[PDB]
């Protein structure tokens, strides 16, 4: 497709990847890249820094605030107070001031905007950090963070319970436990009052707990996380670090019955002789429909239907697409139309898979269904590819050099036979090194590279109390953990339906 057929279609990011696909050939002249980044559906990362090769745009700086931007450091005491209020909103700029300019401006804003007094004069003494604190301004605590990580110090009861109520206080605390950066600002956040946290804060706040040996606060920052959390599947997390720390059997009772089928509910399920989930049967009679399954711009169309449709409307396109060969977008369509309620695990194009073992078949189908939902045509905001959602670097490396298929393209991952078969060959590499299907999938996701350096630490999928459990919640990257979890859960179900059944507590054995 050149950059005309394509400047004709709906923004997507479908077309973001043949854009991206004609940048990287260097097929898009000065001239076609004029009008180009209002044909760009995402803008950010590699295609950005591709169109910015060819026209390196400078904007922006809002226009009314223009002149502010042509004082520096020397000449601030010139500008006007909106200028000098404006400039003073980088915490850069207040370290580039020198020590009588922050003592000056200290003074002009000590009535209008204290929170830049403090900053003014915290960065007059040797640790701002120190001074914020005693100040106990959380704001400016928040943007020293954000400054800079290396700042660390303990912090009282009262400015523990402080931080909570600001926004960025949920990423700074994920990012400092997983991490396990910032000693002493983790050590501090046990005396966060549970009651003062929600959600995924709270269930951070009861790992932190564990790696202090602090059970009782744990349970209490789980219970509070289990209370509050949105979504079934993180209340079930919350409710097994429950159990598993204070043994109470009416946790594991609610955490065996739930709606949410994830690794805990199935846990929970077999450790009392609870039978199985049931899943759905997805036979539909009719064959075929008009749909091309192959065609990128197709899928991004209907995607964007099927997710703004009211009830009425998701079944009239539950109907059209209740056909073997559109199978994956029915399955996507119920799991909408039925509010996420019912067990959906298909089998499509299984003929491509059927000769493989059954374990090696579960994993594969248990990847897809976390990586595409099956859907042939599924690009990433990274532009991974297909069913096996492949990078196309990797696509191309077994592709062109090891498999050496006559006219290999990157766009073969959308087709199933491909995807399946690129998969089951990324899978054996990936397998032979890590063996457990949890490891394969963090590598799957990651890279075997942070697989590896994660599995070399000390203090991760080792002999403990609440191993491994513990070690599942301490994955470095937010996305790799989550994934694992999904993947796990995903693989137990399929290596159940295709009668090959094994006990979840065999496969959390094989961690350690
Ligand atoms: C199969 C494959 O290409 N795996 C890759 C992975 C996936 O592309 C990702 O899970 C799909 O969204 O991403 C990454 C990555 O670092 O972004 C690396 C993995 N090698």
């Amino acid at each position: 497709y050149s950059i005309e057929k394509l400047k004709k279609e709906e923004n997507s990011l479908a077309k973001d990847y043949y854009i991206y696909r004609l940048l990287e050939k260097n097929k898009i002249s000065k001239k076609d890249a004029q009008d180009l980044n209002s044909h760009i559906f995402r803008y950010i990362g590699k295609i950005k820094s591709e169109l910015e090769k060819i026209i390196p745009l400078k904007p922006y700086i809002n226009p009314k605030y223009a002149k502010c931007y042509t004082y520096t450091a020397n000449t601030i005491l010139d500008a006007n107070l909106t200028c000098q209020s404006v400039r003073l909103n980088s915490l850069v700029f207040i370290a580039s001031l020198n020590s009588k300019d922050r003592t000056t401006l200290a003074q002009t804003f000590k009535n209008q905007r204290p929170d830049l007094t403090n900053l003014l004069l915290a960065f007059n003494t040797s640790d701002p950090m120190s001074y914020i604190v005693q100040k106990e301004d959380i704001n400016g605590f928040f943007k020293l963070y954000n400054y800079s990580k290396k700042y660390d110090l303990d912090l009282n009861t009262s400015l523990v319970n402080k931080l909570p109520n600001h926004i960025g206080f949920k990423d700074f605390a994920q990012n400092i436990i997983i991490k396990k950066e910032n000693p002493k600002f983790r050590h501090s956040m046990l005396e966060i009052n549970p009651e003062n946290v929600s959600e995924d804060s709270a269930f951070y706040l009861g790992v932190n707990a564990l790696t202090y040996d602090k059970t009782e606060l744990a349970y209490d920052f789980f219970k509070k996380a289990a209370q509050s959390f949105k979504s079934q599947s993180n209340k079930d997390n919350a409710i097994f670090w429950m159990w598993l720390i204070k043994n109470n059997e009416e946790d594991l009772k609610t955490l065996s019955q739930s709606s949410s089928l994830n690794i805990y509910s199935l846990y929970a399920k077999e450790l009392t002789n609870t039978p199985f989930p049931k899943i759905e049967s997805l036979n539909p009679s009719k064959k075929k429909n008009n749909f091309n399954m192959q065609d990128p711009f197709a899928w991004q169309k209907i995607n964007k239907q099927i997710r703004d449709a009211n009830a009425s409307q998701l079944d009239v396109l539950a109907k059209e697409f209740d056909t073997q060969e559109t199978l994956p977008i029915y399955a996507y369509i119920l799991e909408r139309k039925n509010n996420f309620k019912k067990h959906y695990f298909i089998m499509p194009y299984y003929d491509n898979i059927k000769d493989y073992n059954k374990t090696r078949q579960a994993l594969i189908l248990a990847i897809a269904r976390q990586e595409s939902r099956f859907i042939p045509t599924a690009i990433s905001v990274s532009y991974a590819l297909g069913m096996m959602q492949f990078m196309p670097f990797l696509a191309n490396h077994i592709g062109e050099k090891e498999l050496k298929i006559p006219n290999f393209d990157q766009d073969f991952m959308f087709k199933p036979e491909i995807a399946y078969y690129f998969g089951n060959y990324h899978l054996n590499y990936l397998e032979s090194r890590l063996k457990s299907p949890l490891f394969v999938a963090y590598a799957y996701n990651g890279g075997i590279g942070f697989t590896n350096r994660m599995l070399a630490r000390n203090d991760m999928f080792k002999t403990g109390k609440f191993e491994p459990f513990l070690s599942m919640e301490l994955v470095p990257y937010q996305e790799s953990r989550i994934y694992g979890k999904k993947v796990l859960a995903n693989y137990i179900v399929y290596r159940h339906l295709l009668n090959d059944s094994i006990k979840i507590s065999d496969i959390f054995e094989n961690l350690i």
